[PDB]
């Protein structure tokens, strides 16, 4: 009676919790600034319970006097990875981040059509106190991939530095095919734009930050300028009171080439014709509609293929090891339970892979366990665990 | 070097896998019968390890000389359950179904208005083994479902029910607004259509199905002719070796009346408006982006709204106790630490409940430990699990 009026009430409570995830970056153009508006906030999680959140309210202008791209009502979003150098004794946070353009159905974009280098100087004072950071790193607009190294040149971070990652280039963004008209960042370089953010703490102090992202050779750059006022001592900022920390970077560099062998065209995504390319190869033979549905499936944002993140997300999960079985199916043509060297080299050729006989003899000899020459069922199964 | 090869390709093979989910029913017209067209696969999980597959080969024609809808190129998404009845000594299954159609971008549907009652006749015949299956229930197009109780009146059925399930009223279907000028099963009531099927088992034999879906009544009637040919003695049908079995049918009654509270005009859907009208009335004030932005993230197929399946796998799920702090910050409106029969009453009303002031009394002590009246943290967490 009760029991159920508690239930009912508290599945409907939650799921708006769950329906409540994101996240993302919401872009607006501004006319009056021949540039972009932008406002999204940010959980931050508190180490022992809790959440700190944070009302972003971003504007952006060109740093120029060129044409610009206004674009139409969309969003960014994005993954952050925060991590440690157990060789760093100094303050610092590496970052990994993947940022991707999303919410519709020029010249400066030719200079992210590889790895650029990226460069940021940080100046902020929160409360009184003074710090600096700095970053090293490189960026790549095909996946949206953002990889840095930050070191505080102060001595000790006053702040969470998960507080100052949203201040510490959305140039890097991925912008898909059918957006790459509304890519306000990218039409902005190298003379660059300008980002100004107030960032609201609820229940404590603000940011404000100005920053400078241009082009200071091949080199991206971003200059900032933080302050930091009405801050408590006893807050989970000055207080030190929010979470740091999921994969391995390495871990994830194993996705990547997976990925790798999809995207054959290296433009940093996957198509319904590369996707059924690779399964007819591995004789496998989908029609049109469920290649679609596939990627439709695992493609949340709705852009159209397949991204590097959605990949990641995918690939990371767990439960159930039928899949494996399966896989073993895929590697062995013939079905009399052995994988062989020819069969693996097979499987190699036909998703596109260039491996020698040694190379090849090196995978089954790593595997092959009872040292028959082949890869049974068993050892195939153990070889991924 | 090689671990990493043996890496990077599993992952690649596996993510295939992955991705190869689904299950889904295409639809095609065909003029040529004033009907339609569909075929799909289905994987049957076996008992101890693998999956048998089951190609299906539909073909549907009106039984009536009215005129038709003959819908576009789309597919149906379907879940299924199977369980037993613990007082039922019969050969028997217990089925729930969720139907919705996808794929997009008349007078026999206001025959499926309401809840409908159903029954199931059939008559097949595998290997010279002659058998009877009959089932009770009613179907529920609003939300797709489909709840039946099946029995074998021949004693004890000779193939797996699993197998029987494709075989056993494509008309519940929920079909979106959008698409329901491609519902042709709606639109062939009440004369109703036939629905002839070849199923192909893998490495076995196969069935071949006429069935007559028309309405003798009220009732919606499914009568089924059914012939297995070629099955082997060892094989999986013959053999029972798939598995026949995740949650509870009340447990499940309690996401519906969950998702009764969003969906208020009981059209089987929750719009982006009864969402924000929910949120809302908690406090809460979402935009029109986020609002479109959550339903989307939950809306796979790509339908519009929240249907009743997709709310149910949202809310299955498990991980992260972080929403149940935030759903006791929904109840605790002034944020002091207990749930008082106010501030309990106040949510009831806001989310459109009519409870008394007895049940409010009764929801409280349900859950009031320490009995000052009052519902703190540590009570509204344990009442949660
Ligand atoms: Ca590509
Ligand atoms: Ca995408
Ligand atoms: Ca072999
Ligand atoms: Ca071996
Ligand atoms: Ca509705
Ligand atoms: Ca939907
Ligand atoms: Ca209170
Ligand atoms: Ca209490």
């Amino acid at each position: 009676s009760s029991r159920r009026k508690w239930n009912k009430t508290g599945h409907a409570v939650r799921a708006i919790g769950r329906l409540s995830s994101l996240e993302n970056v919401y872009i607006m153009a501004d006319k009056q600034k021949n540039g972009i508006k932008a406002n999204f906030k940010i959980r931050h999680n508190i180490e022992d319970g809790g959440v700190q959140l944070a009302y972003h309210y971003q504007q952006n202008t060109p740093i120029g006097d060129g044409p610009v791209l206004l674009p139409d009502n969309h969003y960014l979003s994005t993954q952050s990875k925060l991590s440690k150098d157990p060789n760093e004794k100094r303050d610092h946070m590496v970052l990994l981040e993947f940022v991707t353009a999303a919410g519709i159905t020029s010249k400066g974009e030719e200079l992210f059509t590889g790895v650029v280098p990226i460069l940021v100087e940080l100046d902020g004072d929160v409360n009184g106190h003074k710090f600096s950071v700095s970053g090293e790193g490189e960026g790549d607009a095909t996946y949206g991939k953002l990889t840095l190294k930050f070191i505080c040149t102060t001595g000790k971070l006053p702040v969470p530095w998960p507080t100052l990652v949203t201040t510490l280039v959305q140039c890097f963004s991925r912008y898909p095919d059918h957006m790459k008209q509304h890519d306000f960042f990218k039409s902005a370089m190298p003379e660059g734009y300008i980002q100004e953010r107030t960032i609201f703490f609820k229940d404590d102090g603000n940011y404000k930050t100005r920053a400078e992202v241009k082009f200071e050779g091949d080199t991206l750059v971003n200059r900032i300028e933080l302050k930091g006022i009405d801050f408590k001592e006893d807050g989970n900022i000055l207080g030190h009171k929010l979470e740091y920390n999921q994969l391995t970077e390495e871990q994830i560099a194993e996705f990547k080439e997976a990925f790798s062998l999809f995207d054959k065209d290296g433009d940093g995504t996957i198509t319904t014709k590369e996707l059924g390319t690779v399964m007819r190869s591995l004789g496998q033979n989908p029609t049109e509609a469920e290649l679609q549905d596939m990627i439709n499936e695992v493609d949340a944002d709705g852009n159209g293929t397949i991204d590097f993140p959605e990949f990641l997300t995918m690939m990371a999960r767990k439960m159930s090891e039928e899949e494996i079985r399966e896989a073993f199916r895929v590697f062995d043509k013939d079905g009399n339970g052995y994988i062989s060297a020819a069969e693996l080299r097979h499987v190699m050729t036909n998703l596109g892979e260039k491996l020698t006989d040694e190379e090849v003899d090196e995978m089954i000899r790593e595997a092959d366990i009872d040292g028959d020459g082949q890869v049974n069922y068993e050892e195939f199964v153990q070889m991924m665990t």
